[PDB]
C-alpha cells in the first residue's frame, strides 16, 4: 500500500479538489482531500 501526498496553497478549492480526484483516476488509486484553511493536500492511496 503506497500513499503520496501534494500540498497547493492559494488556489480555489473546487479546482484543487478536481485535479485531486483526476490524479486518483488517472493513476487508477483513490484519492482524499484534507483542507486546511487555503491550503489542501491530496492525498493519493494506491495498493
Ligand atoms: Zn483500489
Ligand atoms: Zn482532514
Amino acid at each position: 500500500i503506497q500513499i503520496r501526498e501534494y500540498k497547493r496553497c492559494g488556489q480555489d478549492e473546487e479546482r484543487v479538489r478536481r485535479e485531486c480526484k483526476e490524479r486518483g483516476e488517472r493513476q487508477n488509486c483513490h484519492y482524499v482531500i484534507h483542507k486546511e484553511g487555503n491550503c489542501y493536500v491530496c492525498g493519493i492511496i494506491c495498493w
